[PDB]
């Protein structure tokens, strides 16, 4: 079996005009040979281009490399994965359905759950996912989807997918996971039993901190041809040169998260036998509740994770000193980013859900990039030593 | 007093490094300067940016100059026209709403509000627009909006957006024009009363045929606000590569505009006079229906329209022997495009809205570009002898 | 007209593409080892390496080619890698090129310090009069290079002329044609042996973009110059090919107003009480304007005033509120400049004497923004 | 110290409108903001951009990487490879001065040493490199520089970098290094002695096969400025787009290097005892010649190399059936390329210098990319052993 290294640096398809990288269409439209070879592309019959909106060569050679690492029938680009994430919900869900979501998801997609779906007539619960019986008691005759970010951002929350995909599969519901927080070189929903699998291409697997992008898989071709036709009405597109772009940082993606996942525990590590440090909350640490979901339902970690000060001025004093890391929101870069949950990326969620989401004034999140990890812990360690 | 040639050539904002061409922000997100700073621009208190999908400042200059032009509160950019349509709509719109929507559009927006609309408990109703009675009799109790296209793709069909819009006004629902097939050079939905302008950006505003793109840009700062709240949800971005192109598209938007309303005039009477075309709709011949209200509400014309032929064979024949002309679907190029909308455009409108459309087999649409127009006469020339 | 052929360039599409894709690659594939052989020895149609030729890039210069009249244009990095491209692949040691007298400010420091070096005899000389250019002959002459209208005083020489001494000799004639466009100046149809263009200006015309292209009378001298391309390095970015060649489908349009309203706000300032004189050689009043008249079907934007001192210099340029201070020309945007202290501040006293620039002289390249607009702007800069 | 990896993720410079990312300086030109502030920029004085040929803040972004990595006083970037090695040579030499060169050189550069520098009077001399007292014969009164590649495209000939700085050191003569084979990550001239270290960095620097550029770095200020004077005239500019891509490619480039070290040194050992292989040049095996010196000199090896086959044929039936390695000329990108030098890179070599290079048709060279090293092998293997 071919590595996922190889198979990234070598996507099916035919080279165009002999270019060894994939040109960049940048092109809104596309020329037909006759009336009846662009009517015929129009009925789906024939193969060739219409229009951007409809498919770009360049953004559907990054769709196949989604799509081959996922072990998807398909995979559809947007231009963020906000994008991806409200294409592969309301392409399905319809007024009176109903929608059970995991309690702690990143802020935006509680936005969209909590303030857009109710006003299309959709029924949502934002539950405690880890539970299985919980989610479980919250079904309903008409739930139609399960939601699910695990690990959670920012607690990282680990949901049992696997046993969560048996009630749906049983009960006649699409499972769709969020993998944006471990890479899709460690997370395979497709093959725990969801139905879709997505990411915020803005993180890891473009991993350079400069596009914006989402993708969503589905193990069905019906699913995802729903998907873009939902894509095709709603409009949010990958551009030519973020494809360009995305592509070029995921041929890098597998020896990158090698790197982000060693530093990631080691630095966890470090701050968990800290002083300062009253609890970090890492998957892939033996304290952690959850870790052996995780162990056994991935197959490494990402590196984005949240730790405990004894106080928001702690937290404040060491986030304001630091030389390595930079203060910023987003993840999954190259370099090194820090930021405060509790008035940054989540300072939009309705306190009910701040509360049992468990984020507090105490808590960093931290997500490490692939500077030399010695050099990132001695840059935590001497803000943390401080006068 | 400064003409618009010169604002759109004049940007306000600050220089970035004394730079003369605006950079492109190329990145997803902005550091802090301190916890405080970055807990502020969240509450949006100081200026700066946190994230590219709140806000990029390549993608702001863009929206500015849309806004300049609109005379707006705001505008918002997309990542296509489809994404500035879905969230004009379903940023306002939700269950037990109703819209009224014209009956000619553009195949995705027939799509969105027939297929879509309803799956969210949004009630829509398509009505012959350019009959403001018409709109009034479909009015009831819940009536949120009413969105029109004019001259609508592909007929051209002119509605009066004043009338309706004081009907809007008058029964407190928003008014969205869709201005794409005119251009903000000749076409001010704002200044006609509607509370929402938008444009696939795709088209003239780009004019290179090289990006896909939306803007729209409403008359209060509470609703651009809104729409941008949907958007961050929703996910349809501009990108900033994308912002810079057609940023540097528009800066030539007025000259090009200018030809491509001579240009297109010229083609039309052309056509109108041959002896193979049975009828030429373009909202500036003097025997189009709606002509007096185009050139009341508008102050040019764009140069996409429709014309017929005397059989599909006809029309089979005229668009595959042109040597100029590209048969591509799309419009508002620099070069001339030619597509047959019954099969193409509008090939998955269902029958019953395809009919009150008035489209037929034996038509076919023109986008006028900005070549020499006699390259263009005998293209058309040529083809029409064989 | 010119139009219609940049909107509808000669070749295939690619995968159907409407716009032409952009080609960011540095390497192509080859089907064989035999297919590759044949390509490094150019024999079949295909690519090799970026360097060598990329299909973005010459896509542009095919544009180029077509306008100019040419038998092949190359593109480069910038202005400056073709005019150093259109002259070094040609002279060697012992040669002697006769150069005009009054050029842009880094063509002067190519001239002036490089050539000599490599063993090559340079004279500037002024060649708006052509018994001159006879007078410095010497039988080792093998290049005459001009620019006309000069940068930055607008002195015409006559390209004509000058090419039949050029053709009777045996010299290569090489004319930079920034100033003007390739839609208004023509040198290959004067004459000339090279015509070559700052693409960075007029052609592109976004100020967004760095670029040069240089087009070549003969099928030769097009292969020698990109053969020099291939080991010199001044290569054109296939971003910038993609921009260059946008720019260019609005270029006859741009210049037809650049060259509008560059004539209507010369003509105002020309009896504007404030300035002294105005060098545009579209005015019956500038010396010369019947050989441009005659050699050129329109001109360029960009032209030199002369105000009453240094102070009032800076007083006009530090109170204009559309103009933009800043070098460079040929943008959409209006943009003007102090050569004395800027474009020209290298160039040596004794050939900026005799170029005649002096602290009294502003630059302005007129835009196509709206004419009352500009000229509302300087008349306030002037007035107040 | 702080680790390169970490250097090339944090550069020097402040952030421009809080950007993480550095923008992409599309512009050609700058404003003043007044007549005397462009005044004193045109005379060095005070801080500020002018055109983007003079500089371009996002190429400078670029050359401030590659100095922090070479030692440098400065870097100057270029269109391509060929427009630093111009205007690394020929912004010193002028007629009269005499340069030694190596004999083995990428085939363009003999081009230039061989065509272009005798017509401007520069005399010119290829050399044995790898022999300090072929170099000390070599040497005139006139003698002002010595550029070697080592080791040397493709022949992989080793030359003793530090024993002839010494040479060129106590004579007068600046020493210029093209490191383009192995990467400023495991050579670094500037440290050996040399005044001037550069690269093509469309090879292993960006890395990723889609530009074309130059980098030179000098060990002073007046060459540094020297060389950046001769590129304002000479043009050799490179562009903003290519400049944020190569940037990019940068910020992986230390742990691509280590992968593409350890993947081409186990490619060489599987060719060297394949009994279809007749010998392999790679310096880093302890059967080459000038092993002792690479080893010395460098701190790691890049991963292009030559091997030779028992025939012309058997090359070309090796080249032409594999399916992970792809047929092209270039290198140092992170999916694996080969190549006929004999037919391709070096078919334009003049026969006397193409003799002395030893390129026979019986050579192939490969650019081992980072792809599994297991991969590749079976790929090499499969076409090894064909009917
Ligand atoms: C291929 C597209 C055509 N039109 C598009 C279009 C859109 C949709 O805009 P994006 O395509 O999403 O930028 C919105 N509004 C109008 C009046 C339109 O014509 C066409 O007809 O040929
Ligand atoms: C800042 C630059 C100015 N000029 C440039 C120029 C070049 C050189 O072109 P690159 O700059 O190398 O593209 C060549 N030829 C002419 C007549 C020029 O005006 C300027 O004057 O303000
Ligand atoms: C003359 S082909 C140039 C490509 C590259 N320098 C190589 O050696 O492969």
């Amino acid at each position: 079996a071919q590595d996922i290294t190889t198979t990234l640096l070598h996507p099916k398809g035919d080279h165009v005009l002999h270019s060894h990288a994939y040109p960049i269409f940048q092109t809104s439209t596309f020329c037909f040979d006759s009336t009846q070879q662009g009517a015929d592309l129009f009925m789906g019959k024939g193969e060739g281009h219409i229009y951007s909106r409809l498919g770009n060569p360049t953004v559907e050679q990054f769709e196949e490399m989604v799509c081959s690492i996922e072990g998807a029938a398909g995979s559809a680009a947007f231009g963020s994965g906000m994008g991806a994430i409200s294409s592969s919900t309301l392409a399905f869900l319809q007024k009176g359905d109903h929608l059970i979501a995991g309690d702690t998801l990143y802020g935006c997609t509680v936005s969209l759950f909590t303030h857009w779906l109710p006003r299309f007539g959709i029924e949502v619960d934002l539950i405690d996912t880890s539970d299985v019986e919980k989610v479980k008691a919250a079904w309903k005759p008409n739930t139609k989807m399960v939601y699910l970010e695990s690990p959670a951002n920012p607690t990282c929350k680990v949901s049992d997918i696997k046993g969560i995909a048996v009630v749906c599969h049983e009960r006649g519901a699409r499972l769709v996971v969020d993998a944006t927080f471990t890479s899709p070189c460690f997370l395979k929903p497709l093959e725990l039993g969801a139905d879709i699998a997505l990411h915020s291409v803005s993180k890891y697997i473009n991993g350079h901190g400069d596009v914006i992008g989402g993708v969503s898989s589905a193990k069905t071709a019906e699913d995802i041809a729903t998907i873009k036709f939902y894509r095709k009405d709603a409009g949010s597109l990958m551009a030519p040169m973020d494809a360009f772009l995305c592509a070029r940082g995921m041929k890098t993606l597998p020896i990158r998260m090698q790197i982000h996942m060693e530093n990631g525990l080691k630095v966890a590590k470090f701050l968990e036998q800290h002083e300062k440090i009253v609890k970090v909350n890492h998957p892939g640490l033996e304290s952690f509740p959850g870790h052996d979901i995780a162990k056994k339902q991935m197959t490494g970690y990402g590196s984005t994770f949240l730790f405990e000060m004894k106080s928001f001025e702690a937290a404040k004093k060491l986030m304001e000193h630091l030389k390595v890391c930079t203060l910023a929101v987003s993840l999954g870069c190259v370099d090194t980013l820090i930021e405060h949950p509790a008035s940054m990326t989540h300072a939009a969620v309705p306190e009910n859900i701040m509360r049992k989401q468990g984020i507090t004034p105490e808590l960093v999140r931290i997500s490490v990039g692939i500077e030399n990890v010695d050099d990132i812990i001695a840059d935590l360690k001497q803000a943390l030593e401080l006068w």
